C-alpha cells in the first residue's frame, strides 16, 4: 500500500533536479541513494547474492544520472563479522560486483562502493568461528549488554588495535579500494559514521586510548585521515568520498551529550578542506543527519533538536550528501536544496520505491516499506517493490 496519510509535493521545480558534478560524474538530479544493507549476501565467503544483487541495483538505477553508493561491503576478513553482507576483498567477490557495476553502467547511473569495517559492532562469536579477533579502540568501553555476553559466551574478548594492527588495516582499506576501482566502481565512500571501527576512534566515549591514536581531538581523527591520505594517493581524490554523523548514537556513540562533540567533527571538515585547497579535495563529504540519531527508530523518532549539521557547511567547501528522513518531509528538502552545493540521500523509501526519482520530481504517492524484510535472504521485500504503475495495475487504491 502506499504511505496513507502523507501529502506529497512535487519537487521537480527545485535544484533537486538541476545537475551537479560529483567526484568524475555528471549527476542529472540530486537525489542519492545512501548505503543500504541488505543482507543478502551469500555464505561462506560474503559473495554478492547471485539470484537478487544485480535486479536490485537495475531497479534503482532507473533514473539516468542517479548516484549509487553500495551497502556497506567489508574490506577483509577481519574487518566483518556478518555473514551475509558483502566483502570486496576475493576474486569470487569481485566477479560478482562487476556484473553489478555493469547493470548501474548501463542504466546510465553510477555506483560508489561504501568500504566498511564493523570494529565492535561485529559478531564476536563468528569471528572466533573464523578465528578473527574481536576489534575496537580500547577494551575497557563495551558496545552493550548482549554483545558483552555473546563475546565472553564465545570467549573472544574485545582486543586494542595496535599500531601495526592499525596499519594493516590501512593497507587492506587501500586494496579494496583498488579492487573496486579495478572493477569498474566509479568511486568509493569510506564509512566512518554509525559507530563502526573508525567512528569508534573518533569517539571519546569508545576511544580511551593514550597513544597516538586517542586522547586529543587530533589523535582521535588520526585513524581516519590516514585512511582518506592513503586512499586519495593511491586512487584519487575525486573517487574518494567520507561519511560522517556528528550528533548519531547508534552502535554506542555519545551524540549531542559530548560537549566537545562539535569540535572532534568541525576539525575532520577543517583538515579535509586543508588538503582541498592543497589540490586534494575529495568528491564529497556525507552527512547523517540528527533527525535520524538510529536508523531502527520510526521516522520522527530519535530526533536531535540541540544539535545541527550547518556547521559543516563554514568549514567544508565542497559537495556535502545529507541523509536522513527527508521523504516524508519535500517541505523541509525544498528548503534545503537552496544552497546550491548540497544532494539529499532517501535511505528507507529507496528501499520500498525504485522509482523514487520519478515519484518526487512528479510528487506522486510512496509506497510504504515492509520494516520485516529489510535483513532477510529473500527476494520478497527486497525487488519485488512495484513501481507506481504497477502499483495502480495492482489496486493499491486506484485501479
Ligand atoms: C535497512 C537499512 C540499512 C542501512 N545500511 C547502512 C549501511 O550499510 N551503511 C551506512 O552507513 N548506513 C546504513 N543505513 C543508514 C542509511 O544510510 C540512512 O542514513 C538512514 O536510513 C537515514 O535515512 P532515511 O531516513 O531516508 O532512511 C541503513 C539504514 C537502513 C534502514
Amino acid at each position: 500500500s502506499f504511505v496513507k496519510d502523507f501529502k506529497p509535493q512535487a519537487l521537480g521545480d527545485t535544484n533537486l533536479f538541476k545537475p551537479i558534478k560529483i567526484g568524475n560524474n555528471e549527476l542529472l538530479h540530486r537525489a542519492v541513494i545512501p548505503p543500504l544493507t541488505r543482507m543478502r549476501a551469500l555464505h561462506p565467503g560474503n559473495i554478492p547474492n547471485r539470484d537478487w544483487a544485480v535486479e536490485y541495483y537495475t531497479q534503482r538505477a532507473q533514473r539516468p544520472g542517479t548516484m549509487i553508493i553500495t551497502e556497506g561491503a567489508f574490506i577483509s576478513p577481519q574487518a566483518g563479522g556478518y555473514d551475509n553482507a558483502p566483502g570486496v576483498w576475493s576474486e569470487e567477490q569481485m566477479v560478482e560486483w562487476t556484473k553489478i557495476f555493469n547493470a548501474i553502467h548501463e542504466k546510465k547511473s553510477f555506483v560508489w562502493v561504501q568500504l566498511w569495517v564493523l570494529g565492535w559492532a561485529a559478531f564476536p562469536d563468528n569471528l572466533a568461528r573464523d578465528g578473527l579477533r574481536y576489534d575496537s579502540a580500547s577494551d575497557n568501553v563495551f558496545m552493550d549488554a548482549e554483545q558483552e555476553a555473546k563475546a565472553k559466551k564465545a570467549n573472544n574478548p574485545q582486543h586494542s588495535l595496535t599500531k601495526d594492527e592499525i596499519k594493516q588495516y590501512i593497507k587492506e582499506y587501500v586494496q579494496a579500494a583498488k579492487n573496486s576501482i579495478a572493477a569498474g566502481a566509479d568511486g568509493v565512500e569510506i564509512n566512518s559514521a554509525n559507530g563502526y571501527l573508525l567512528n569508534q576512534f573518533l569517539d571519546p566515549h569508545s576511544n580511551t586510548r593514550t597513544d597516538e591514536y586517542g586522547g586529543s581531538i587530533e589523535n582521535r581523527a588520526r585513524f581516519t585521515l590516514e585512511v582518506v591520505d592513503a586512499l586519495v594517493e593511491a586512487i584519487g581524490h575525486e573517487k574518494v568520498g567520507l561519511r560522517l554523523s556528528p550528533y548519531g548514537v547508534f552502535n554506542s556513540m555519545s551524540g549531542g551529550a559530548e560537549t566537545g562533540i562539535v569540535a572532534q567533527y568541525a576539525y575532520v571538515a577543517g583538515e579535509l578542506e586543508k588538503r582541498a585547497k592543497a589540490g586534494k579535495r575529495l568528491a564529497f563529504v556525507h552527512l547523517v543527519e540528527p533527525r535520524v540519531t538510529n536508523p531502527f527508530l520510526t521516522e520522527g523518532e530519535g530526533e536531535y533538536e540541540g544539535g545541527s549539521n550547518d556547521f559543516v557547511y563554514s568549514i567544508w567547501k565542497g559537495p556535502v550528501i545529507r541523509a536522513g528522513n527527508f521523504a516524508l518531509h519535500p517541505e523541509v528538502v525544498r528548503e534545503e536544496v537552496k544552497d546550491k552545493r548540497t544532494l539529499i540521500g532517501y535511505g528507507r523509501f529507496f528501499i520500498s520505491n525504485p522509482d523514487l526519482v520519478d515519484r518526487l520530481e512528479k510528487g506522486l504517492p510512496l509506497n510504504k516499506y515492509d520494516r520485516d524484510t529489510f535483513y532477510q535472504m529473500s527476494a520478497h521485500g527486497y525487488i519485488d517493490y512495484p513501481t507506481y504503475e504497477e502499483a495502480l495495475k495492482l489496486g493499491w487504491d486506484k485501479s
